[PDB]
């Protein structure tokens, strides 16, 4: 599909069994997720952005669906306001901005 | 053109008659450039990001150039970590995401 940005570009991912809304965003380089009890091992982490770092979880191998296309790769979860699909995944599903 | 996500949408950019390097970034609402000197009346005004709030000067009706595209909106000024070109300026060089 086409997305216009006259909004922000929503869509329903599904992970660990959840669904979820998240942000379709080419200015993140990986993927951000709003807290969630994911199992398995993880690697503290820190990511920065306007207004500085916060603190994440960095979660490998995670599989998530988005708009029905699958992608496997890294997952960081925190305290994020808004679930954010970073250009790891999006270069899975095929994106690319277009003008 | 069509941009790929394995690298960072990055594009020159010519604002103020000077030529820089920006983010095209479908994530964030406003444009947001690191600080620089521009023409013009400017009011103080504060937005969001992952870490917090920062301090910018907004610029209305400010002349940009993005990769060869002409717009005319919105430029937040602050301390960014990087020059963001948010969906305000993104719908006015027709830029949408495909997949
Ligand atoms: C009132 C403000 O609303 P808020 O709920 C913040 O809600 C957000 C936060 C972050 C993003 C993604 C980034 N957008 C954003 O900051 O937009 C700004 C500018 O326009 C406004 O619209 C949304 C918030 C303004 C951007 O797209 C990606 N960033 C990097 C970029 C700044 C270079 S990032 O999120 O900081 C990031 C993601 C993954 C990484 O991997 C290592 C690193 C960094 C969207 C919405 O409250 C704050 C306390």
């Amino acid at each position: 599909p086409q997305i216009t940005l006259w909004k922000r570009p929503l869509v329903t991912i599904k992970i660990g069994g959840q669904l979820k809304e998240a942000l379709l965003d080419t200015g993140a380089d990986d993927t951000v997720l709003e807290e969630m009890n994911l199992p398995g091992r993880w690697k503290p982490k820190m990511i920065g952005g306007i207004g500085g770092f916060i603190k994440v979880r960095q979660y490998d191998q995670i599989l998530i669906e988005i708009c029905g296309h699958k992608a496997i790769g890294t997952v960081l979860v925190g305290p994020t306001p808004v679930n954010i699909i970073g250009r790891n995944l999006l270069t899975q599903i095929g994106c690319t901005l277009n003008f």
